[PDB]
């Protein structure tokens, strides 16, 4: 197994269409051993990992929550034995109100909208690392999800402004991380199908949003040299994983993009 | 002269030092009349910009007021005169509380502090682009103040995070502008003595943070191919005036680098 | 004027279509004075650029011709005076053989023909700043004309490699004209109906070639925030002339991109 | 094994500290069995290969031959067996003659020069692509060393240019190899004390360019948030393995960064 006898902590399922729920598959049938994260329906979340190919402890967290993050360490320290650390820790986690994406005007969105946003999608990584570092083996690694932003594109709107925040704290969360001996690195996936892609697309944010959305989604697969299925995340999840093994040893602050080669593309 | 006839509002003037100072005074040698904005200390922001070469009417705006962006643009035509609209906008803006620069760890800045800094120095450049697009001529332009975070650095800390997210913000407002017939860019600048520079470099947020910025303006000079002179703002200056001219008409959504050519040469 | 008394020399002229044309026009309008460089057929470029606004001085330069690289500089100085020196020069000079270029596969392209579309299209940037930079003013500006090669498209194929090529040279060549006070850029511009351009769409090159080279046109207008004309080149002859001036002082070894925002989107 | 049952051609062995050389051995050690291709010194080369912990074919290839190149194919297939086919191809290959580096002034190095670089260290990749896409399976991999020429540097001078053009030759030998089901990629590696690079610290070619080299080798391990071990090329034969292994299949076009993230940190 190529994560064999990893600890891998694994934020961000909520639905079985997660990337995170498939990073976390793919993790244990290379044979990490995971802490799982939950947000708010915990009760739903271990009915989804209930279907995993192996049992994980289930832990809360908020990102917004101080004490959430003030308890993490310990609580993680419980569910894995005194004495053992992680190597791994996967932060799958995005949020943005509905007045931050869509049809919404970009003008529109209220600062207080778009913090909250930025809180969780953004400052998040580095309040996560903060959180774990301190219980992080070296050789360790820590892996957030990107979605390339470096160009402005429809709809995406403050959740594009979002994730170029990311990329930036990834950067200094690398800084902090190497002391540890520990990598930090984000994966830029292409666009995935899960449960609120599909709403998106049928219109839950404005029609014409929803319009432009499938419009990036057709462009994506013909500008994508080996092509991009949007309703595959293994080759997501696969790239995480090559991240959080020792495969990669030298690339930190850094963002791997497992977007068919679409970025690479313009047309 | 380069903007002559031209009506351009300049935010950011709080000293002889600030960066916007030397905008206003060059776009003033050029032919522009201007309406200068200034936040909190009017008094003293009105005895500074007496020194301009020509009197120009100065309105308070402080980015994080709602009823003060919603009444800037009814305040800028009352002093333009009705039916004049505005050929020009500066955001030369910028604020990051003490506990996201510095010696400070990355990780102990709290959120609160960080959502400040974001609010101020990326999300105002939309709220001052919304306020006052309804009131700007096509061919006109929009020009916002920029320091490179395209990779980490000591000390800058999460101030490089508000300037990655100004950058994707700058993106958007670019999509925003073009329905007006307005272009929308940023100019990254080198370091500049500023009053608040000059004291981080004395010590201000720590000692290891100013030898850390101290020799980064060092390698800046060093790596500039034509030399990069900090203690010198007009390079800054005119660069900005040649955004706000008809000389960059096919530019926009862009950064325009005034830093000596540093960011093109590693050593 | 922008470019008042200033001397500068302007390459790649061939037809009233040509990008240097316009660049030129503009340039003597802002009250620069030329002198012209022309390859192989001088008596129709001298035809064709007696319809400028003001007569200039015409050599012949085969950049591929080192006898002629190693007399310009003394020929120039006979055109423009004994004791007067060039404040400017523009390359706007590209060939890749038809093998490296249109539904010709990637892979056929033999390296002879791909070795002479580098040495015209970026070698000869440098070439050109050896020969010319002993005869420029402090203050002074080279730019060289580029097309955004920072991902790969159909058709353009090796000329695609040749700009990533001609934006490396670029930065070496701000290193060495650093040391005599002068800037070197280029301008990325976007796509221009030439001459060449209109047979390519026509199909000169293949038709799915030129298939291709329309959407990527079509592409361009709608990604642009302000729009993009193909058919109007005085937006790039201006941002070229800015870059002439002496309002981008401290902008060196880098590109302005004059492509209507293009490239700072994604659809 | 992480490449247990493929099938790899690896290039670029000449002595033992060859970054191919620990390409080689990595593979080996992950169950790959390995044909390798070596130029001019075959005597010397299969002696240096003998010290591999697995017996491999030699054969010989020089990259401007375009008759070895012609023949490349039926050599491969006649040393792993008809009817089977490459999983992966590394092509470390590069090469610039003197007046292309070191203190000899970048605007001396004559075209003849520039172009013998540009031919092994560039176009060769996709020579070899061209030559062995037909015999590789789908899924396989091809990959390439680079360096990252994104910013000029002291004495790299026209490598670093060559180097930019092999990065643009990527992006399209990316979607050639998309059709046969291959994905194409480089490694952009730190500094690695190679024969060559001993060499050149020591002077051999000028000795302020072995100044500028070593200045260059310790900022990037200062810089390197997990530290840069030029003495140590494992950490790069590690990511060239991952990316010749199954666990980054929707990367094509692509450049990974085993460089310690030093390209990621400004210092
Ligand atoms: N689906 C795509 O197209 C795509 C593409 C690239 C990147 N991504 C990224 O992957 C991450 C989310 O992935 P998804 O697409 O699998 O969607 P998802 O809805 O399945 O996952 C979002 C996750 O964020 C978590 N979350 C929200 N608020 C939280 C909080 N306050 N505390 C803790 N967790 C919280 C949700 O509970 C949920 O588990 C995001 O970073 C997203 O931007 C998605
Ligand atoms: N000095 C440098 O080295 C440098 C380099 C590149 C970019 N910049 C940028 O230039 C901008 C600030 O420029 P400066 O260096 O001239 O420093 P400065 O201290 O002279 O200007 C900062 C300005 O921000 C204004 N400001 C702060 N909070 C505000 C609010 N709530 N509402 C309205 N205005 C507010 C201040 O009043 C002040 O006028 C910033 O965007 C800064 O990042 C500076
Ligand atoms: N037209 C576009 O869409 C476009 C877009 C961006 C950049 N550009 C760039 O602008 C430059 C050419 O511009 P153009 O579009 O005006 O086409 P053009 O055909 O009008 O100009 C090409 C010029 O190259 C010159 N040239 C060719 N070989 C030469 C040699 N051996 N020595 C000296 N000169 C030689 C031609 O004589 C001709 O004057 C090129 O660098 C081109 O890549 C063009
Ligand atoms: N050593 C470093 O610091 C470093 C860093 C990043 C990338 N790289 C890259 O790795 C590749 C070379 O690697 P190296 O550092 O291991 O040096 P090296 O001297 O060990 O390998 C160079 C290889 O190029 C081969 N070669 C030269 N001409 C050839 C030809 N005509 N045909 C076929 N092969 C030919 C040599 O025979 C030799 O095997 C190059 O692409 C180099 O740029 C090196
Ligand atoms: O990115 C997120 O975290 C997210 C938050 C809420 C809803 C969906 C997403 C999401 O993953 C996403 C990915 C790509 C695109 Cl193109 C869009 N989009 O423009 O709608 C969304
Ligand atoms: O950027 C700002 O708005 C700002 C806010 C407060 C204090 C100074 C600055 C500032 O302009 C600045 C520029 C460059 C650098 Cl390197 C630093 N720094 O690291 O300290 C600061
Ligand atoms: O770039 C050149 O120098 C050039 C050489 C010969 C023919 C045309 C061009 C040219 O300018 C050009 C610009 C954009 C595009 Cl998209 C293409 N193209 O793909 O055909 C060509
Ligand atoms: O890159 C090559 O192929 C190469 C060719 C000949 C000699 C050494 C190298 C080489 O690998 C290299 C890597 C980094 C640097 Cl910084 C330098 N350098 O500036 O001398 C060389």
């Amino acid at each position: 197994g190529l994560l064999d006898g990893k600890r891998i902590l694994v934020s961000g399922i909520i639905t079985d269409s997660s990337i995170a729920f498939h990073i976390a598959r793919v993790a244990q049938e290379q044979g990490a051993q995971l802490v799982l994260t939950g947000f708010d329906r915990l009760r739903l979340i271990q009915r989804i990992t209930d279907r995993l190919p192996a049992k994980a402890p289930l832990l809360e967290l908020d990102v917004q929550n101080e004490e959430h993050l003030a308890s993490l360490a310990g609580r993680v320290t419980e569910a894995i034995g005194a004495g053992n650390k992680l190597d791994g820790v996967v932060h799958s986690i995005g949020f943005m109100p509905q007045t931050g994406m869509g049809i919404n005007p970009f003008f529109d969105a209220p600062y207080a909208d778009v913090s909250k946003g930025i809180h969780i999608s953004a400052y998040s990584y580095a309040s996560m690392a903060k959180a774990l570092l301190p219980i992080m083996n070296p050789g360790g690694s820590i892996v957030g999800m990107d979605f390339d932003p470096s160009r402005a594109m429809p709809a995406y709107n403050w959740m594009t402004v979002a994730k170029s925040a990311l990329e930036s704290v990834n950067r200094f969360v690398a800084r902090e991380a190497g002391k540890y001996g520990v990598r930090s690195n984000l994966v830029a996936a292409g666009p995935i199908r899960t449960l609120a892609m599909s709403a998106i697309v049928g219109g839950a944010l404005g029609e014409e949003a929803g319009a432009q959305i499938q419009l990036l989604e057709e462009g994506w697969d013909q500008r994508a040299p080996i092509g991009w299925n949007m309703k595959d995340a293994t080759p997501v999840a696969k790239t995480v994983c090559a991240l959080l093994s020792d495969w990669l040893p030298a690339t930190t602050g850094d963002i791997i993009y497992a977007d068919g080669g679409a970025h690479t593309q313009l047309l």
